């Protein structure tokens, strides 16, 4: 959408992982300081976004509905108050439906009525999910009418709120909603698993009717490739949150989960602990090499060059003629894997010099790994990936 | 729906089956009379479902379908009285269609018409066709509206009817369904079959826009396993009848049918002979053990954790923290089956204790295993189930 | 529909195959002479259907299409009247579009008065396409209001006209069409070939976009075992014409294709040469016991029982307690196939006697093969059928 | 459409792929007279197609979309005029949706309006794109409704107009659009290269619900051959344009990519450079007897008659009883590929004389290859085509 926000993917932390519905004021305060003081906030992770069950269970005889008045005793608006003055933003939930995932009270037909109150409040963001919808789906033009009664009453309100759909790829958001809303959800929600296929998520492509939830790392990734050809700036493909720290990957699965997310452009939602968080990882989240590839000017998600057995190639344009190059490894074992410049450059065939010498930055490791021509070869870790920079390009006018 | 209506699944027991177009008042109030005697009403079985080929030939001049004055001498109202009498509660069968799937008048257009009667005859109960629907399905807003009308209609009598949808799983009714009706058929009708394919089933996932019927016990069970997240209190999936005692499937097989329906919070409709019931059958479908894990109060399904080559392991959350465990082997041969602890608590990882000592209860032998830490190994017999009970939880804080 | 038609399936004759857009009254009158002449009419075949090209270049001012005055220089009224004379009724085709399949005006928007000059003329049967629908289709609705347009508007009439759908299978006609119309094509057209694919028939289910035209008996087949469970008297799965005699089949090949379009209660309309029928052709088309078949006053499709590679096994109910049984050999080299008396019964089962003696008698040899018990073993030559009637049944009571 | 135009496919050259965002007036002029110097006109490529970001940066306040001034500083009218006088037509581009896909203004919502523009500006061609198109898909009828609105729009002109949908496949204009336009994007866009897959051209049939691009020769081709049987006079399948000396394939590449395009009845739209045309590209692009092929007066695409591994046969009428036949060699190895009468002629069996003396013509080399009977074998290159007419037919009366 050209609001003017998500001009680059959004960044920020989200309650519900972590907290549940166990989300109170002071959990939320105490993470924004968290966020703020571990340097998060400075690396570009400015949302504090509250999920779901932070409502009341009834609407107000005026018809809205405030959030609930034992975990937020002081109302919305004042804590709001409080994230801004950290130099934060704040968003909310809610769902295109008549009740939440959660089973509170939403927004279906009281759109424009919500709305105000979240301007009111101060909210700058909302994530609007697609439970309980009243068979208001099944077509684009069904979900798009729902979701665009939504974006029209964020809008009328005069506030700028980023609008974030929550509908895990129904009807085709990436067709439907890039002129209504910010970004979109893709898939049925990740769970913190690399692989792992499970009956709550049988769709393996976007084309999908029942998009579910416990979606694996690599479940999402196999649909991603397919519609990052429809993101922009302000209009984004959002692969869901990041499981970061929260234990069932290991490192390396981790470091392929953010590599991707981050090349893909999607939103970089934390959905894990901010308040203790270790050097692992610090080294996966606050690496600001890897942030800049997610925030690069271009705005370009990498495409998928190829798949061969186990393993991916993916190529993208960054700023300033230079390219991004990821090398993943979805087998079980470390394997040596080679990326030409014909192919990371396939789509310009046949304007490439292969004979090309060009420097290559590894962004994680943050070091320069010397310049190469024709090809690269490269050590890459089960479940892993190796994510570079070149440092120029091989196209020929 | 929120109607204060099967909070746990629904229990009782249907005319069809047995007795067919061959219903009258007479085979029905035996039939609840040998459901009280036989100890099927303590159980929890409690509604008697009178099926399709109950209607009179024409609608009066009024409008109201009355029953056929043969099949039914004092018409319906004098024989719900009759079953008020003995405890029971008292359904009935239309379809949302302008005939039902027996060729008779049914209520498509005369919804509020037709609820109005069912009240006025005490009806507690509705079984919701979807023949003859004249093109309203094929998005899930079509099939709503439809569905709708008469959850709107039975509503208004303000009499508490138990909303019983039966369109087969078409358009997704665990999505369009789960606030407007209290459970929906999810696929074609069951036969007493364990497995065997037909092609009037010819379906085998839950997307499907013929469901037809002759789907096997197996069909089912692989359709029901994607939609059981959508299952909540008042708001359930719906395998179809049970087949148990009619004789075309083996004792095993029949636990089996039993076994999953009751885990995964199908309601539990007999679609058998309650007039002579014999051993092998009462050792079926009156466990007291089994059927608490139907009617328990955590409302959760069991989930399928793994499908591996014939065999699957099904895991639960049920009341005070203990888990529902199912081994299933599909294999035409007995064979054993192991459960590991991070596979029953996989979404819990990593915080799992795998050397948590736990007692485990064999609910369909009713004794205790003793207690076990890691992994369990039973025999599962060919076709077979073995329903296990864990006493605790190896699940950290 | 309940419109007192089809309460056996259709049989006829239909102008496309032979006479194409040559199509005049010359032509038609003496195929109907050859149909009585030759006693096709008094088997059965009694309907003279005047396919696409009989239309004049332009509607009149009055809106009505006349028929071309070339083709037709006394007017489609007294080519009527003579078929009527030879004891016969006639056909006339159009489309639920602007333009038929071969770019003449068709009739979507003109339904009424097409209709009306129909019945005009005395036609007793209207075939209606699906060609050049304007985008009125791809869900249930939009193609049932379509097609409901012209249903009511033969009605109005006050004129009893058979109602032919020829939309393909778009949408399932089997569910929507089933109280307006009397039959529904199920699947792209079928051409005089056994089982060559083609691209123009790209699909091989019943759910199906694009139905299209070059479609195998075989391809059929496949298609038309899963919808059998929908049919009625008075509304039939229609299997598209009979190719018998055209040449590009071989006599087992035709014998194959005329048993199942008999078996499963298809239309029997000829498709082919009726002014020099050879014997070859008169011997599978002129089999009053075959017939009977398809006229059974039990109005039941046979069920696909089994497929066996090649092989597949089809039974059903007929009158009287008796069975139609049908061995088919898809394979490319003659076979000895044995039917048991438990798959014959399967959705009997357990109640089966499989030692119940039975006489069996050969439909298309029109001779008793004896009494059998348990199973029958038979000869079936390659791409060919043996068509068998039990003479009881060996269901239990 | 029965508009008067595209009564053979249309011919021409479009901007896109050599200039992109950087045409303008001087670029577009210097094309056309490239394209009347070299012959291209006169062979009958005569649409100088103005692809996307011609457009102001907004509208007038009077609702009109002028050009970027910049780019056109006389305006589009008088570069239009230039056009004609060279004798060749003028084509613009916009998208039904609210921008097009290069995010410029495009002509939801202003069809009349910018109908009226191009008309005033001599336009005599549109290109019309299905970006941002506010979810107004999904069935056949939203995607009607959608286009039908600009078809409308450009026939109120009075201004004779070639519409050329630009839709991708979606929804099924092959269905659909017949009637009111001249031709039909069947596919995701072609890109320069023969056979390779992507992840951003994910469909492999007719049926896909995201066209993407990035779809190689081969997978349109593999697409094409279902939808062929709907294309007519007047109304094309569209397979996008001719990537003929862009230099991402070779030789015998662009020849197959340039035959089967001609021989499918696709429009023939130059896509590449033709101010510097190499020996090369005259070769595949220039040669009268392929050209005659598409511009036959028989109208009627080649069907697909086979494939086998690799190899695939294609056959189809030319006027005055000839045929076209190509043998096409996917594998990546040259091959000796054989078509029989028999397979040539396979609708017409078995009227279809083997022995039958015909005379065989290679179109590319443009010699005669003598007399044959009963089959053909001929080599032919890795990727390659040999395409053949064929004087005479072996069809019998
Ligand atoms: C409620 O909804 C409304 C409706 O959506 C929404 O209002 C929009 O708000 C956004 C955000 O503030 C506005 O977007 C901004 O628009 C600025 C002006 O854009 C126009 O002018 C540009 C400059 O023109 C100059 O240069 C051109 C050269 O071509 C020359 O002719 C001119 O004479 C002039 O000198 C021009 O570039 C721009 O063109 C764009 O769009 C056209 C049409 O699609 C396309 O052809 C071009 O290719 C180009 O993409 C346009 O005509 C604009 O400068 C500004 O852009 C800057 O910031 C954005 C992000 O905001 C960056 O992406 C970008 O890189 C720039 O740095 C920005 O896009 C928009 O105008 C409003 N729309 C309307 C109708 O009012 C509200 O915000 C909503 N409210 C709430 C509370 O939610
Ligand atoms: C025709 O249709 C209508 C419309 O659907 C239907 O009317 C409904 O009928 C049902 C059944 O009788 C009614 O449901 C009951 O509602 C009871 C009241 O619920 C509210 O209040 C609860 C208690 O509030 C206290 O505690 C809270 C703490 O949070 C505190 O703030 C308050 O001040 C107060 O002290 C509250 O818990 C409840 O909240 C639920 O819902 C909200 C919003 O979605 C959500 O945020 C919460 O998480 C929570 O789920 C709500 O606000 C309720 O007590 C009662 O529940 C008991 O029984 C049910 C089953 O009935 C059990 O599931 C449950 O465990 C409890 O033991 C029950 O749900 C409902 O209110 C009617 N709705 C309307 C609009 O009238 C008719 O019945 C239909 N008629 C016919 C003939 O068919
Ligand atoms: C324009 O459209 C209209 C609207 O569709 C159409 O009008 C219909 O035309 C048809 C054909 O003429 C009519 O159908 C006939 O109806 C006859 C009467 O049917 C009723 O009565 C039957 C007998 O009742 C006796 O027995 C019962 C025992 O149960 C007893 O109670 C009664 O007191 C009485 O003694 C009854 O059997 C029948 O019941 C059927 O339907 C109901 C409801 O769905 C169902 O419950 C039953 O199971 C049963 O199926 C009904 O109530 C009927 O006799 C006759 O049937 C004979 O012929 C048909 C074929 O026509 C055979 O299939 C059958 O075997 C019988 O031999 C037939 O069906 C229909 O009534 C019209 N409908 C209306 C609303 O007017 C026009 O024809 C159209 N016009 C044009 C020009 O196209
Ligand atoms: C190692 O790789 C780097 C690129 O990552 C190479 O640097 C590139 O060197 C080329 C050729 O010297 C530069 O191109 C030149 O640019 C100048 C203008 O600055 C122009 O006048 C020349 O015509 C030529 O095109 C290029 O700028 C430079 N790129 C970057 C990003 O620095 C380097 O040469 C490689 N080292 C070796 C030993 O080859
Ligand atoms: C056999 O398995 C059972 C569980 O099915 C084990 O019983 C469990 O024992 C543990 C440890 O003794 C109990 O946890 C404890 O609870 C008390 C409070 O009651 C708390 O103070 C301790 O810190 C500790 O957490 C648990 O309650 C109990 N569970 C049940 C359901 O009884 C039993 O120990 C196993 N036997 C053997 C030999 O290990
Ligand atoms: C050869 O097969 C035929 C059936 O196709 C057998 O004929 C059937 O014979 C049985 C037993 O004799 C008959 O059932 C009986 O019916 C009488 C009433 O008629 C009843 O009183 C008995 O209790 C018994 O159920 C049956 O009617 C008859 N079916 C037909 C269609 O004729 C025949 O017996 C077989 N031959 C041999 C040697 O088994
Ligand atoms: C080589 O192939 C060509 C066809 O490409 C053969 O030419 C065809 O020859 C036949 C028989 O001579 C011609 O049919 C005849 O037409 C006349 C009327 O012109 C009619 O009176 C006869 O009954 C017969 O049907 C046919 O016109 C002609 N076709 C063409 C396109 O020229 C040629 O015969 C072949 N050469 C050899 C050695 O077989
Ligand atoms: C933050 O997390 C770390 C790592 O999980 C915690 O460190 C553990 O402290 C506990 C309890 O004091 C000990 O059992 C372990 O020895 C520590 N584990 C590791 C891996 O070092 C730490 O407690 C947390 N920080 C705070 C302040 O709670």
């Amino acid at each position: 959408a050209n609001n003017g926000l998500a001009i680059t993917p959004q960044m920020g932390w989200n309650t519900w992982n972590k907290y549940g519905c166990n989300v109170d004021e002071q959990l939320i305060l105490d993470a924004a300081k968290a966020i703020a003081s571990s340097g998060l906030k400075d690396l570009g992770y400015n949302y504090v976004i509250i999920d779901d069950c932070w409502q009341k269970n009834e609407r107000e005889s005026s018809k809205t509905l405030l959030a609930d008045p034992t975990k937020f005793p002081r109302g919305i608006k004042p804590l709001v108050d409080d994230i801004h003055n950290l130099g934060l933003k704040a968003g909310i939930y809610s769902s295109a439906g008549t009740l939440t995932c959660g089973g509170h009270i939403a927004s279906l037909g009281y759109e424009d009525i919500d709305a105000k109150t979240w301007a009111k409040w101060g909210i700058d963001y909302l994530k609007y999910d697609n439970c309980y919808n009243q068979g208001q789906s099944g077509t684009p033009k069904l979900s798009y009418d729902r979701y665009k009664a939504m974006g029209n009453a964020l809008n009328k309100t005069g506030r700028p709120m980023l609008y974030s759909l929550c509908n895990w790829g129904e009807d085709g958001p990436w067709n439907f909603a890039s002129t209504i809303s910010n970004s979109w959800r893709i898939s049925g929600d990740v769970y913190d698993n690399f692989n792992r296929p499970d009956p709550a998520c049988p769709c393996t492509t976007y084309d999908c009717v029942l998009a579910g939830f416990r979606c694996s790392v690599m479940n999402i990734i196999n649909k991603a490739v397919a519609v990052s050809q429809k993101a922009r700036s302000g209009g984004w493909n959002d692969l869901d949150m990041l499981e970061v720290g929260n234990g069932g990957m290991n490192q390396e699965e981790y470091r392929v989960h953010y590599t991707i997310w981050a090349a893909l452009k999607s939103p970089l939602i934390l959905g894990n602990d901010v308040t203790n968080i270790t050097n692992t990882t610090k080294e996966i989240i606050m690496n600001k090499e890897v942030i800049a590839v997610n925030q690069d000017s271009s705005f370009s998600p990498a495409n998928r060059i190829w798949v061969k057995g186990d393993q991916q190639l993916f190529s993208g344009n960054l700023a300033n003629n230079t390219q991004v190059v990821i090398l993943l490894n979805a087998g079980d074992s470390a394997a040596k894997m080679t990326a030409t410049w014909d192919d990371i450059w396939v789509y310009n065939l046949p304007n490439v010099d292969s004979s090309r010498s060009i420097e290559v930055r590894d962004l994680w490791k943050q070091k320069s790994l010397g310049n190469f021509s024709n090809h690269i070869t490269l050590d890459v870790p089960a479940h892993g990936v190796r994510l570079l920079k070149f440092m120029d390009s091989a196209t020929s006018s």
